[PDB]
């Protein structure tokens, strides 16, 4: 028990992040890249390629203050030339912060939504989903419920929907690559759609495919005009529309075990037999390692926890025991990338 | 460019310390220690033994919930869930002895009041003369802490707890009292530093020298006297200076006045002591880095003005204040003793 070193090593686990998001609102990794591949510059360099540091003479030693920290971390890679100065490189974890040369899709957005005052705030009362009866992280720290907060909080709202958004982009460009069980289908009915995207994007690498989409009414009215998708609104809860196969990409985790039965059952009893509800999660594994599949489901179920604690990520097990007493005969789950799966519940 | 890979490196990073924080205000950490050596308790298990907690149902569902994270993070261990205490958790359960752990100053490293001012890390590389706490917070740090009780208690707890485990560390590594008949910290708080040293050395007359609206409420203590002033107009007369978690909170020319003083007030053979956390010349994943790194950006969000530094930087500021010689004394993790000699 060597409490000072048990001290940099607890200490740092509040730091690190919030260095991180310094370095991000500041625009670092975006600077350092617009200086080439394989590169290396000093903050006074990326201080200089920086507009609202004009007539602030510290901007660079502040600035190496915090770089020096993620460059400990690794979040950044560093290294001294001959007077001897700090000079800062990019690495694999650092690169999925430059936003791409075409689409621009990123972790920033995804990031800066995770470490967001608004959720750190909710964070700061998980104690209580323990302490209290059904207390909500999120309501004990905010006045109210999150929708509330959110109509009435524009800020809010923005981040909360561009981190869900590019981080769709990433969570799909590799439902792509692996999953190809999109083609002995022509008709796909997204559940909980959104405003479409999901099968905009599918109903577009699949030409040959009847896109429909279901959400909320208050959603769908909102919801642009996608070529390939016809919108529809409802309460899946009380019935969702007839289709071939259905879409189910982060609602199941949203919901406790009962109204996922409710739900799963008015999915089925409007599914031809030799169709299939696909569900998109990422899967709890069994096991929990440092394992990148074992962060990909816990981050979420943190969340869940902190902003909507009735929610749940779950094991390939709790998922069949979820598929199986609705009434599917398979239950045939999709390894795909670190975790994410296509869990096909087969009727 | 495998983003759903560096998409755990990443938000994993604010999910740990928001879950640790969570697991000390519930106890967690003790109560798997209240179960015998090298245990092995349960989720269910550990919140029947959690009375604030005897009344919600889904208590333990929602606890295993964060002890996995914990689990994959490695503060504690897995054993199937069976959570455990380790060599990190350990340091997290209040002593036999002295209740003492370094949860007081996690807990604080980690408060709100200071995440708060983390979140305008940036308002310091863009705004001059701009402080995170300040754009955070209604004041400056001492008003807003003079009229907040809670985080004030907060920031003492926190330091109080550090400084014992750090002279712990001091006491069983570095010789240097024993031929000392007086010791005078200057910043030395209400004395409990220049007291314990006193009471382990107890041939030297210690004197503690700070504010006087801080000696004003200072206890008292064998063989410590108290004396009130300003360090930067002038040190009273010691034949050896005690400087902890001082210069690291001040500019270099302010640091070489409060050195020229100290000099002025010594004896030849006289010798300052600085004890300060280190700042490596090659930083890395190791507690000698961060144990410099955590202090230099806390400082950077509730004072800009103040920097950890290098053995060279300080014995740069040793010269200018006049002292003829440095001795760097490695204690543990980045610990240091410095000697500036007259
Ligand atoms: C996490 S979002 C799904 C995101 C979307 N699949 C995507 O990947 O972009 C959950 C969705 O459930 C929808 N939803 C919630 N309750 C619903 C209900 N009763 N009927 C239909 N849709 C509902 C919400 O409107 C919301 O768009
Ligand atoms: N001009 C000045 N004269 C004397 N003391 C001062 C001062 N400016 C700051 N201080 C004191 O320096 C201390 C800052 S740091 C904490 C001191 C001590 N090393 C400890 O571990 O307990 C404060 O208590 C503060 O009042």
């Amino acid at each position: 028990v060597c409490y000072l070193s048990e001290t940099a090593n607890l200490g740092k686990l509040i730091c690190i992040p919030m260095a991180l998001r310094a370095a991000m609102e500041l625009n670092v990794f975006q600077l350092i890249s617009k200086f080439g591949t394989d590169a290396k510059v000093s903050a006074s360099e990326i201080a200089s390629k920086m507009p609202n540091a004009k007539n602030n003479p510290e901007a660079a030693m502040y600035l190496d203050r915090i770089l020096r920290l993620l460059g400990a971390s690794s979040i950044l890679s560093v290294s001294t030339t001959k007077v001897h100065e700090k000079l800062y490189g990019l690495t694999n974890s650092s690169c999925c912060l430059v936003p791409r040369q075409e689409d621009g899709v990123s972790l920033v957005e995804e990031l800066l939504f995770t470490s967001d005052k608004v959720v750190v705030d909710s964070f700061f009362k998980l104690k209580c989903v323990v302490e209290e009866k059904d207390s909500v992280p999120f309501e004990v720290a905010h006045g109210a419920k999150i929708f509330e907060y959110a109509a009435t909080e524009p800020r809010m709202n923005q981040v909360f929907n561009d981190g869900m958004a590019v981080f769709s982009i990433v969570v799909f460009e590799a439902v792509f690559r692996v999953y190809d069980g999109f083609l002995d289908m022509k008709e796909l009915l997204d559940v909980g759609g959104g405003i479409g995207t999901s099968v905009s994007k599918i109903v577009a690498k699949y030409p040959l495919i009847r896109g429909v989409n279901f959400d909320l009414p208050h959603v769908i009215s909102v919801a642009p005009q996608y070529p390939g998708v016809e919108h529809v609104a409802g309460d899946m809860f009380e019935e969702v529309p007839k289709g071939q196969n259905m879409l189910l990409k982060w609602v199941l985790h949203d919901w406790g075990d009962e109204r996922c039965v409710k739900l799963l059952k008015n999915c089925w009893n409007s599914l031809p037999v030799g169709g299939k509800v696909l569900i998109i999660e990422f899967v709890l594994p069994n096991e929990l390692g440092n394992n990148a599949e074992s962060f990909n489901a816990l981050i979420p179920d943190l969340l869940l926890m902190a902003l909507n604690p009735g929610g749940k990520e779950r094991t390939i097990s709790e998922y069949d025991d979820l598929g199986k007493a609705a009434g599917f005969i398979k239950t045939i789950p999709i390894p795909i990338s670190n975790g994410l799966h296509v869990i096909e519940f087969h009727k």
